[PDB]
């Protein structure tokens, strides 16, 4: 089997994407943030505390035919930004771009923080990373990609985001139509459960590349690019007037600004961030200082290859017996 869903950026800034994900029976479909760093599902639903539902679309079980308590289960989990969502689960059919799981495990919000309560484009989450990482207590649970996996044509999917455009996650396939070039594939370590590689250096606009490695994570749902400190002041020391805030969280540069691209290593492949796709505007609305789209890591204990990154490459999650990551210019 296959299945290939469109992704749309929720916000003229990419800073996230919703894919349509049909959930029971008769389908329920929510917009989900496909998330290759996690590996929860779970959606606001009918148990949401109602004061915490602004403007989202809800699964409600008891609507579905399909769906059944997972008895005694409960999730919990907590994003690098604060956030957090929490509630029990259920098991249901979840279809995305016509590929069917039955049994997975939807885990139904009771309770969202505020920054999920407050976008009302987003309906929850569907985690790719490894199953290693679900929260679900007492009996871990499978992502979507795990339990499709020993159906799919080819024990794969790709994310194909696109800049201020839709995009694609497919399952099951490589669309060879969709990069140009070749694919570089480049190892991965699942040791802390995530797409973890090692980048082999990076250049700033048509500087030389610096031969280095930088070892961090493919993460479809963190919206900025995250690097070490060094590479960082080494990026906005070419942008006239750019500086790290304290006070904003982060490197701003003035809006008028042009900014270089960034280049980062796929072993001997290259892959060119636009400068543009480093801009994320305002940092409050009217504002002249505009948010950095490469952030320090410094902070994080992890380099991310977020949105920022991503959406510069056709990426291939090869999820074999050995999983690989692939990259590809497009
Ligand atoms: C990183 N990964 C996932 C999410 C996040 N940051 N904020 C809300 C959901």
């Amino acid at each position: 089997s296959t299945g290939s869903a469109t992704t749309t950026p929720i916000d003229s800034l990419d800073d996230a994407y919703i894919t349509p994900v049909q959930i029971g029976t008769p389908a329920q479909t929510l917009n989900l943030d496909f998330d290759t760093g996690s590996s929860d599902l779970w959606v606001f639903s009918s148990e949401t505390t109602a004061s915490e539902v602004d403007g989202q679309t809800i699964y409600t079980p008891s609507k579905s035919t399909t769906a059944k308590l997972l008895s005694g289960a409960t999730w919990s989990i907590s994003y690098g930004d604060g956030s957090s969502s929490s509630g029990d689960v259920y098991t249901d059919t979840v279809s995305v771009g016509g590929l069917t799981v039955t049994g997975q495990a939807v885990e139904s919000a009771k309770k969202v923080s505020s920054s999920f309560t407050e976008d009302s484009t987003i309906d929850g989450l569907l985690g790719l990373a490894f199953s290693t990482l679900n929260t679900v207590s007492p009996t871990q649970q499978k992502t979507f990609f795990d339990n499709a996996k020993a159906s799919l044509d080819s024990p794969v999917f790709t994310a194909d985001l696109g800049y201020h455009a839709p995009g694609t996650y497919n399952f099951g396939f490589i669309d060879t139509t969709a990069y140009t070039g070749s694919i570089t594939y480049t190892a991965v370590s699942t040791k802390q459960g995530f797409w973890e590689w090692t980048s082999t250096g990076y250049a700033v606009g048509s500087g030389t590349f610096k031969s280095t490695s930088i070892d961090g994570i493919a993460d479809t749902g963190t919206t900025l690019l995250y690097l070490p400190a060094t590479v960082v002041s080494a990026y906005w020391a070419q942008v006239s007037g750019a500086k790290s805030s304290s006070s904003v969280g982060g490197y701003v540069f003035p809006c008028s600004a042009t900014l270089p691209s960034f280049t980062f290593g796929v072993g001997s492949a290259r892959i060119v961030i636009p400068g543009d796709y480093i801009d994320f505007g305002p940092i409050s609305t009217g504002s002249s200082s505009c948010f950095g789209g490469i952030q320090s890591s410094a902070g994080i204990g992890i380099n991310i290859f977020g949105d920022v990154a991503l959406k510069a490459a056709f990426v291939v999650f090869n999820g074999a017996t050995t999983p690989t990551l692939g990259f590809a210019s497009k």
